[PDB]
């Protein structure tokens, strides 16, 4: 299955973060990396208060069922640092967000899937579509359409 995962840092060097957990991430059992974005850098959303993000997204294809890989992204979070969960966002080392997972719907305690603000967010959509230009969400919904019906503003680079 493919698994789209979105990925943040603002702290402690978010270009080593970024890479240390693309490094991680190829080592998840029954997984390897397919495709990486670009490194983009964007404002915090919210409160002004922080320091900018490092964004990425990467396609990762797995044959662990969704929670299973949903553990190792955040085993991978702990392992850099990562401990505030569910909690009003300050800056964090890592935050891997599982944006899709094949066309799989879920609404479970612990993963709702497709994210559910991420067709609310350029941080998220624009490194997805570098990778997937062509993707349809479960919904039916093209990403390109997504992307473009509501003028969404081009992000910088890192
Ligand atoms: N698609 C998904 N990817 C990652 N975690 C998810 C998730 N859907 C639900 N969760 C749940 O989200 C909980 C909180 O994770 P956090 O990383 O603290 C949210 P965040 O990434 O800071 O906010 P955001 O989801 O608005 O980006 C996790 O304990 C996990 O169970
Ligand atoms: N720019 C930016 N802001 C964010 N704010 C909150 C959250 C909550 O995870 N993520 C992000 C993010 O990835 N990028
Ligand atoms: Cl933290
Ligand atoms: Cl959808
Ligand atoms: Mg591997
Ligand atoms: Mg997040
Ligand atoms: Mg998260």
């Amino acid at each position: 299955t493919v698994a789209y995962i979105a990925i943040g840092s603002n702290l402690a060097s978010p270009l080593e973060q970024v890479n240390a957990a693309l490094k991680a991430l190829g080592d998840i059992p029954e997984s390897h990396i397919l495709t990486v974005s670009s490194f983009y850098r964007t404002p915090p959303l919210g409160p002004q208060d922080q320091p900018d993000y490092l964004n990425a997204a990467v396609a990762l294809e797995t044959s662990l069922a969704p929670e299973e890989l949903l553990n190792h992204t955040q085993r991978i979070e702990l392992q850099q640092g990562r401990v505030r969960k569910a909690e009003r966002a300050g800056p964090r080392t890592l935050d891997l967000d599982i944006m899709l997972f094949g066309n799989e719907v879920i609404n479970t305690e612990r993963l709702t899937v497709p994210h559910y603000d991420m067709k609310n967010r350029g941080f998220m959509l624009w490194p997805l579509f570098e990778i997937a230009p062509e993707l349809v969400f479960p919904d039916g919904e093209m990403l390109r359409q997504i992307l473009h019906t509501r003028a969404f503003d081009k992000l910088n680079k890192w």
